[PDB]
């Protein structure tokens, strides 16, 4: 099957008219719901879209039926208090609450409450999707702890769009990330330095392990940095550019994400796995094999296979480090049953062992 | 499959380049629209005609230039065919209901194209002046042209033609009676319902013996053309996820790019345009209707068959409008012989020497 994976890729490659019309309507809903948030004298007044990539590039590495957009808000200087043992989850206080700043509305004691803030955010969003009648869009019901306000756009069929509130901090990145982003031998030290001068983001995802200061915790997000890595992924500056050579890095990612996606459809036993796991694993793969020659389109089968083997080893050692927070083990026993890891390993091996019958979709 | 496949490969732009130009153009358009929709304008109710999104770049045309059409539904129309051109018309109103803004641009019974295009131009110009979000400007007006051309420059320059388009829901003009000859290709039910849709009038003035006729309009079927381009096969699944690929759009994109580059080097080629190539491939898709005659493996023979057909069009000075068969885009009166022989010789040269114009690496 040296070219069977290309057949999968080509069948996946979607209607450029499906991309445009869907990206245009998701855009319109977002760009107007954004515009209508900045003119409402709420606390989110100064909100902006964070540049994390369009629906256009999204479909090339992920499933078209599910999208996400991040609304960033810059907040006065804040101090981060590490919430327990991940280096990813935080309680947030203001170093000093500027007078008349309406974000004080959301405090729960001294800490900025992700729940209070996300609840009003949800309220304003819900309140303007209701005036939207140019498009068929509804707000799906609340799943607790989730950072998203999920829109369901069904102009013809259904596309869920997560709207994610993001606090933006221009200060130095938190110390749990200090040896994260190990791109020095791949994208290099000047790149790493300039990415770590960018802001970082906090999304209202609560951690689930405490004495009722859980509803106030936030989680670090590096979506903007991840966009950069995904689009600037070669050691050569012209990798996958018009005047440079193609690599199969992104193709391997699309294939891995499509494989997880089809497995997750058949087996609710796979509920705990998610695209971020696969994306995290390929970041490590790209660090380990940083040479563009190690990702030759002609070697797609081998490259895909070494990503599968790497992922399988993460499952078996129950270790998959967050690429930006080496402390944070996404595959720890606290988070994913060992029986679920073993289940996914079984299914992946089976597909690996038998020429990927699940891609048998002609 | 020698280099055409690779020519197409490097021609493909990446979807952030697309995303960015598309969102830029669309946001300049979207709000050029959203404000014209305001009060006091004779143009309110203007909508955007779906003639296509940025995927114009997308394997059929050049990302350099783009065009959008702003459609305006008008009351019932009387069209008086200008001379017997078939494409050019005088637009009369049966009568106007009270409160219709379009009465401003009336001359007796004649909706003046020039006078309507003029303050269309005026309001657009007065509005691109009001956004500093993007660098956008309005190039000098060209006489007879139907466009107001936006010059967009975020980083690099994209010119967007905004073309006003009257929408009429009446029957298509008699000049189109034997146009759209798709019956052996997309079929008679398709032809029927396509001709049940509205048709459009853009302010392109006709060119006669004495001078530009300031108030004539020209028929446009850009909406129908977008349908055909995207629904181009005899099999309903052609180029769909559960059907087979063809190379029709690839041939169109190769041909447009050849004309583009040839025009880039020789000023003798200023008479020829994008719509000539499109019209040629429409007839070509009519002559060779079946999807097997456009298999992607036979790309080079398909391309060469289109080049041969276009050459035959050049030498014979015959390229009928696909919708208006008595309108000859390659007539004597529109393009002189010198221009056709020039183009023909360049095309034969590139064709026999394996397209040297195409060298990139
Ligand atoms: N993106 C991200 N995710 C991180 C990070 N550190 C830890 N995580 C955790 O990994 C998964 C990611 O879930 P995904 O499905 O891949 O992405 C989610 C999801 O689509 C919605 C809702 O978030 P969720 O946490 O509620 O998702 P569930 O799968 O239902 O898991 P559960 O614990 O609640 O039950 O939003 C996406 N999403 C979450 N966070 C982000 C984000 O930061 N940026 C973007 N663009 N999308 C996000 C999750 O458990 C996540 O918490 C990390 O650094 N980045
Ligand atoms: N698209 C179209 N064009 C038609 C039709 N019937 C007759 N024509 C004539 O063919 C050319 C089209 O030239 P293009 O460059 O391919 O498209 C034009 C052009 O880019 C601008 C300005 O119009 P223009 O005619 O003034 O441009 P020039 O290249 O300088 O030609 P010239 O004769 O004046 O010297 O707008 C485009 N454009 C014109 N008309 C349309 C239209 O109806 N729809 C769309 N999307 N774009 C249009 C022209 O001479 C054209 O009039 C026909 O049915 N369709
Ligand atoms: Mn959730
Ligand atoms: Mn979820
Ligand atoms: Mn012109
Ligand atoms: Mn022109
Ligand atoms: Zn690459
Ligand atoms: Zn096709």
């Amino acid at each position: 099957e040296p070219d069977k994976l290309k057949k999968v890729l080509d069948k996946l490659r979607l209607k450029r008219k499906d991309i445009s019309e869907a990206a245009e309507t998701v855009n319109k809903v977002v760009e107007r719901l954004l515009r209508r948030m900045q003119k409402r004298e709420s606390e989110f007044k100064g909100v902006e879209q964070l540049n994390t990539g369009s629906y256009y590039e999204h479909v090339k590495i992920s499933a078209p039926n599910e999208f996400d957009v991040m609304f960033k808000l810059e907040v006065p200087r804040i101090e981060l208090q590490e919430y327990y043992e991940t280096g990813a989850f935080y309680l947030v206080k203001f170093k000093r609450i500027p007078r008349g700043n309406p974000l004080s509305h959301f405090l729960e004691g001294e800490v900025l409450s992700a729940t209070k803030m996300l609840s009003k955010f949800r309220k304003i969003i819900k309140e303007e999707v209701k005036e939207i009648k140019d498009i068929d869009v509804s707000v799906e019901k609340e799943k607790p702890g989730s950072p998203a306000v999920t829109l369901l756009i069904r102009n013809p069929e259904e596309i869920s769009v997560d709207i994610i509130l993001a606090l933006e901090s221009k200060g130095s990145w938190p110390i749990s990330t200090k040896e994260g982003l190990p791109i020095q031998g791949w994208l290099g030290t000047k790149v790493r330095t300039n990415l770590r001068r960018e802001p970082f983001y906090l999304v209202p995802k609560n951690a689930k392990d405490g004495n009722s200061f859980q509803g106030e915790t936030w989680r670090l997000s590096f979506s903007h940095t991840e966009k950069y890595i995904l689009n600037n992924h070669g050691i050569e500056k012209t990798c996958c550019e018009s005047s440079g050579a193609k690599c199969c890095r992104k193709e391997c990612l699309k294939l891995m994400k499509y494989l997880l996606e089809q497995l997750k459809k058949e087996f609710q036993e796979l509920d705990a796995f998610c695209s971020y796991h696969v994306k995290t694993a390929i970041f490590h793969m790209w660090t380990q094999d940083p040479q563009d020659s190690q990702w030759d389109p002609r070697n797609l089968s081998s490259c895909f296979d070494k990503l599968l083997a790497f992922f399988l080893e993460c499952l078996r050692t129950e270790k998959l480090d967050h690429y930006f927070i080496p402390k944070f083990n996404l595959f720890s026993q606290e988070l994913i049953d060992r029986k679920s890891k073993e289940f996914l390993s079984k299914k992946i091996e089976y597909e690996r062992n038998n020429g990927f019958p699940i891609f048998d979709k002609l």
